[PDB]
């Protein structure tokens, strides 16, 4: 079974009309308004824009080095498949493409001493492009093996908010530019909220790790003190980059099928949590690793087939982190596995939320430790 | 217009069945589970039961001095009205009743050096009894002025969750003891949550006010650091003593009409906020001060009639606080007035939530300052 | 034969209407009025409230340590039987319940140096709860043994004036609050009468036991001098705690079947005296020891079966006394046995009344001796 | 209206069959049995027969000097009226009769130093004989005044339990000698009970009045200590000499109309108390002073007519007391008047019983004081 596309609307959006959720939304904006008034009134007697100006250090060079990678992932796979579907040298071309964005974004990352944010831009873009380039390839190839995909659909697909290539993509009548303006305003608001959290309740508690004799009193209490930044960081990532950002693009491109996330907050079974969190990357990983592993192995036993998807999911995130902050030690590999093992096999809903709270409380602390032990 | 009673169910209860709210409920229990695991794991290498054992110092003497006050407010008003409705000395008896719980709970509060919690018990009980005793009198008196209320209904009314005396009180078929057991379990859970907040994120930041040279750096930043304890304290008071506790008693006594609070979190207009927060005391204050002021004055201009209710509401809360922690300075009088003036006259919803957040952030800080400057 | 309940009225109550008994009742109130006028006129040139304030020393702590015992005996037996009737761990829970009010009321009695009155409160409450908790268990268990009792009926039963659990309890139309007010007024009057007796005709004769060379002149004459306090103490216990108090609760709870005592004062045979004095505890002891001993033993000879009930009745009262005044020596064990042996086997009515008069004359004297030899 | 005689039975006798009163009766016999066992067991290591042997000092001379007085009151009035009803010297004879028992029982009382008991015998006999001799005279005389009573009826009347002379006296079929034997057994039992009270709870507390500095501490407390002997003395006088003794004679003489006392213990109004206590002397006093005062004065105003009966009643009792113990000071004149004034003019039932209790408590104390201040 390969995914078939329908015209359902993003669950939170149709839910965002129910009044009590507009209240919760307003309560969180009040929370932002409290941080901005208090930080203003304190630092007046300027702001924590220290992070934004620092973190976005070489953002010009980041975007100027994004451009050629985008041009390469645009041209290379299409030309490769087009000549290859005329019966050549494509085998070398797509491999050269696989290299041009496997070395370039690492070279430009390390050799030019990039800050974290403008590093995370390029690393996300390289995984993104690898995923959807390969997706298009594995879709188009079986069509060629009889004893030409439309270019416009490909270029469209490269900006479409989904990683599955269908060259159908059932669309909406028109574009509510008021709605996309609101969505990007909220996305920027979310970035400012995350900036305030990392500037105020994350750094000041963790700046002073130079005064640590390997005691467990400034690690456990610090982890608990940092669990709330942790949960806000994760939940803001969710809202900003899965309901603000992807819905904004799903609007601009007239893209239907806006189910990027089903109710993950309701997930009783942990399988349901994997199923209904970030459904776009889940759909790619499911279609192109699980349902291809099952075919390649021909395995009745998914036991080895799955834990393949989990292993790829585990290395991808550690690669990203290890890349973004230049840290050789994986924590979220070991934490990913130990949380996997706990929630997978070992009102149940509470345990997931608890093991998610510390699931963040650990991530932030153990990183802000070595982000300063390296500085 | 005097209030008429109907068999509607408490809004949050019928809302508590909708699944996303069961999620939020579970998220908050996860929060509690994180505090208990972390406090256990820290203080093992015992608990903050320091507060519970301290705050409930003479709780025995508190309940044993509650008993006679309850016996007096039970007997005195009924006997007085009963002989007074036989044509006597009642005028002296009700005045003696008005004294016996105006002096006794102050005497036993000050002259025995009571802690805060077992002080707040008696002060709530004395205001409670004054309010509903007077309520019964002003209901039954006009019935007597023709040129006898059933006693069982009075003793019932004295325990009924509403402050209006109707001696009808439309009732429910039977008693779901599973539901009341759940409600009291949640109420105790709420007290443990509040204990953890006051023991962990309120006291440790505020213990060190002995090292203050009248700087505004350890007042403003401390107020913002204490805004979140503030909001949790208020919102736990709401859930514990308006949906856990009063619904539990509204169940045990087969009492219908469980509308103690309409959607206050939705209140756009501030008048609506006063209308739909703690509807029981609002209903008493409305019926017996506003609609009686309007009658006494005969005033077309409510301008003096209202600001009477607000003034009584303002002195009552300051009396409680000033009593409970033995503090002569009113803050929430001046704060009550300055917040009144701001939200009353000066998407709007956000401003209320913001001016509520600091509305708490101020109360806690300015008190935990003088609770230690006196100790 | 297990007891079946009927709607008969308490014999003394229906007798209290016959005019000559209203005379005797008035004669005894005259007696009280003589003590109050004379004590007032003497001690003016204040009262014997010395005993009431002393005896009720830590009455606050007594009621606050009563509360958890009541909560435990409410919850534990029901929850245990309920899960045990779902096919568990109940066997441990009821044993933990059997401990929580076997140690707690002894600990709080001895380790806090309680006075006699506020000791007798808790010791009565622990025996009371043990008796009716066990009663409920042994009633409900045989219902479960087929190859759920209503909770409301259990909590009701826990306050019902009878120790047999029936969950039927045939009830009266309504509640004569005038009658219950009268009953509690009489009960308080009885306590004041008993206070006056112990303060005037018991202590002043017995304070001077420091001047005793083991002579029989200040023991026998003192015993006779103290026989009348003795009879008034017993007969006031009868009227206060079997016709004032239990009828007041049998009224408040709409409980029918108010036969707590048949005409004991008429008892010719001593078996009839055991049968018709304090019929509630007699009914429990009969149903759950005699009629269960007969079943367990399968004994045609009740000779060992009875003297079981008598032995339990003998140890229970000595346990109470030994507990209440902290006296290791049993007298009313030996006196209970010697009076048993005399009236059981060895116009006849007179001998019982005589052997009751000294039956009291002994108890008081032999106690007020060692209550001061220990002080 | 002069009294007319009917065949009603003594109220307590027909009441003595109702079972609860047989219980009270047995309770009082138990009380006697306790005094006899305890006095025996004490004085063994003989009895208080000291009083009986002392008080009945010259009882032989008392009876031998009773005889001639009886012979005189028998013969003199009959012979006087018989000759006087033959048309003489009768006017001198009845006057000589009035002297022969007005001087003789005083002479033999004082000049021979008689003890109290054997004095009270003769003083009762002289008032008794005066009353019924005069009664017969005032009955028979109006029959003679037309322009002979049967002797046997007179001699009978002189022993009849009533003071009104009717020479009809409606009689009963026969004589239940079992019943009269029981009555005299009870009468002797009552004398033994009174002896025990005066020997044990009256004298030992009052022997030590030689050690009094005119303090009010050994007068008020002693009066209260002696109120219970007081009430038993009065109530035993009632039972012994109005239900044991007069009913025994009302049996032996086949006399109907045994209403010597209606329910005095029920008397709400004090007029009812005078009406229904000792109805025999009341009937004489009513018939021969009140209904003759009203005739002599012809007074519409009974105000002076009554207070005549009260004055005669007041002097008669003080004469008796003053005679019996040789005490010149009247207390029960002043107490009679002060109790008269209080209960006559100034659930009401209680006050009478209270003012009776002290009404005795005073009498005994104030006498046992001067019975020893004279000895
Ligand atoms: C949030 C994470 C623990 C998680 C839980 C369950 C399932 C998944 C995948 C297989 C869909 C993920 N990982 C993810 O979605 N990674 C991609 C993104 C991501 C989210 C959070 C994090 N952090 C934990 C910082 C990193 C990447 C989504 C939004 C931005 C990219
Ligand atoms: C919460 C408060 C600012 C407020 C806002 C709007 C309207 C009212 C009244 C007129 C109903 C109140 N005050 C109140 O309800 N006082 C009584 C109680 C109360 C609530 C909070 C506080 N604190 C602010 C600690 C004190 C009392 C309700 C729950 C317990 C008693
Ligand atoms: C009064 C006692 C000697 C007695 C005689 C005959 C039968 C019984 C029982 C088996 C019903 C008792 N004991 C009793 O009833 N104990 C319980 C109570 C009791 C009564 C008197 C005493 N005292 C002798 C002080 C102690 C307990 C009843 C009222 C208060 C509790
Ligand atoms: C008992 C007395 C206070 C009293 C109250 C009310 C009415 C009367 C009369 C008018 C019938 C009397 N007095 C009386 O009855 N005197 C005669 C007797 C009497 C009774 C008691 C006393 N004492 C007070 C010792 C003296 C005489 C009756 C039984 C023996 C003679
Ligand atoms: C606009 C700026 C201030 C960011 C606002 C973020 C808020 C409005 C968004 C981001 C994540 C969202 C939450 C994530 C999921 C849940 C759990 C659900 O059971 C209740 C709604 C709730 C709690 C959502 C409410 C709206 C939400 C809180
Ligand atoms: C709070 C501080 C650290 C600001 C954080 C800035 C970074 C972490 C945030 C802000 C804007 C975000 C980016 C905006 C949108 C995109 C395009 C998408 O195709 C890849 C992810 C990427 C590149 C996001 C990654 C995370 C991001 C770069
Ligand atoms: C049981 C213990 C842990 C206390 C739990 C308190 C939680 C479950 C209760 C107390 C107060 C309640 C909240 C108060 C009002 C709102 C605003 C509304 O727009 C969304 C629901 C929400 C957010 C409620 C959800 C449930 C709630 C959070
Ligand atoms: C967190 C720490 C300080 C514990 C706080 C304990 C106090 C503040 C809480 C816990 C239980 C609460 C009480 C329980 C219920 C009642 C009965 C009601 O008729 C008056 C209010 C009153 C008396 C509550 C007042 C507030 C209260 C006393
Ligand atoms: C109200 C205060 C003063 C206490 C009064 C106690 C009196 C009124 C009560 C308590 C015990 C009762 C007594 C106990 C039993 C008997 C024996 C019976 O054969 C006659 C009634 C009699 C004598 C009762 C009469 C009423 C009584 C005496
Ligand atoms: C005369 C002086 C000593 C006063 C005596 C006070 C004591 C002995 C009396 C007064 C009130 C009585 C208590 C009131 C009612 C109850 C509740 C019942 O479920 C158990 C017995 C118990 C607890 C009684 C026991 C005896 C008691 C405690
Ligand atoms: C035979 C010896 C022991 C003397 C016995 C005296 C007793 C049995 C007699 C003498 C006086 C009598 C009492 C006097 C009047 C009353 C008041 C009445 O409302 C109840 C009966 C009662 C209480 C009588 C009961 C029997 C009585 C007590
Ligand atoms: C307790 C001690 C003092 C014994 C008292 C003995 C005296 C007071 C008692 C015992 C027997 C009684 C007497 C027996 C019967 C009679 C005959 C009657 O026609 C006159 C009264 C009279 C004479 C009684 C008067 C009181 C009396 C004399
Ligand atoms: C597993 C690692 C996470 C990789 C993140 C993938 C994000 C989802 C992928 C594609 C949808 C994004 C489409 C809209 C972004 C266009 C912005 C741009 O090109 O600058
Ligand atoms: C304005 C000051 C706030 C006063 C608080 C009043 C609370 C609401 C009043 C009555 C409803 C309470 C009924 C249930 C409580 C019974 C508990 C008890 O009696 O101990
Ligand atoms: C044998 C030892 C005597 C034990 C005494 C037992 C008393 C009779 C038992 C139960 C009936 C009492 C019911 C009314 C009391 C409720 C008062 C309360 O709970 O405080
Ligand atoms: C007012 C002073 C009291 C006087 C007492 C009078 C007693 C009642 C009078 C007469 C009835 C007595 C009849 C039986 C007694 C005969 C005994 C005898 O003669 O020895």
């Amino acid at each position: 079974k390969q995914k078939v596309f329908i015209i359902r609307k993003s669950l939170l959006d149709e839910l965002m009309e129910v009044q009590h959720f507009r209240t919760i939304y307003h309560m969180f904006i009040a929370g932002l308004c409290v941080f901005i008034i208090s930080t203003l009134a304190i630092d007046f007697i300027l702001l924590e824009f220290d992070l934004l100006i620092f973190s976005f250090g070489q953002l010009p060079l980041a975007l100027v080095t994004w451009v050629p990678m985008f041009l390469s992932t645009l041209l290379a796979p299409y030309q490769a498949l087009r000549l290859w579907a005329r019966g050549g040298l494509g085998c070398a071309l797509l491999a050269a493409h696989a290299v041009v964005l496997c070395a370039l974004p690492v070279h430009v990352a390390v050799e030019h001493q990039l800050p974290p944010a403008s590093r995370c831009v390029l690393v996300f873009e390289q995984v993104r492009f690898l995923m959807k380039s390969y997706s298009f390839l594995r879709e188009a190839v079986p069509g060629i093996l009889r004893a030409a995909p439309s270019f416009s659909s490909y270029l469209y697909f490269l900006f479409c908010p989904t990683l599955i290539y269908r060259e159908t993509y059932p669309r909406t009548p028109y574009v509510r530019w008021n709605y996309v303006a609101k969505n990007f305003a909220q996305a920027l608001g979310c970035v400012l909220y995350a900036c305030f959290i990392l500037g105020r309740l994350c750094v000041p508690v963790f700046a002073n790790m130079s005064r640590e004799p390997f005691s467990t009193r400034a690690l456990v209490l610090s982890i608990l003190h940092a669990t709330l930044p942790g949960i806000f960081m994760l939940l803001l990532i969710f809202f900003a980059f899965l309901h603000c950002w992807l819905n904004a693009f799903a609007e601009m491109l007239r893209f239907g099928d806006r189910m990027f996330y089903r109710d993950w907050w309701n997930s009783t079974s942990f399988s349901n949590y994997y199923r209904t969190w970030n459904v776009v990357v889940h759909d790619w990983l499911y279609s192109y690793v699980y349902q291809d592993g099952l075919r390649l192995l021909g395995a009745r036993a998914r036991g080895v087939a799955m834990l393949g998807v989990f292993l790829v999911s585990a290395v991808a995130h550690e690669y990203i982190f290890c890349f973004v902050l230049g840290f050789f030690y994986p924590v979220m590999l070991i934490l990913f596995l130990v949380i996997g093992g706990m929630l997978n096999f070992m009102a149940w809903n509470v345990l997931m939320w608890t093991m998610l709270f510390l699931g963040q409380g650990i991530q932030v602390s153990l990183y802000c430790q070595e982000w300063y032990a390296r500085r």
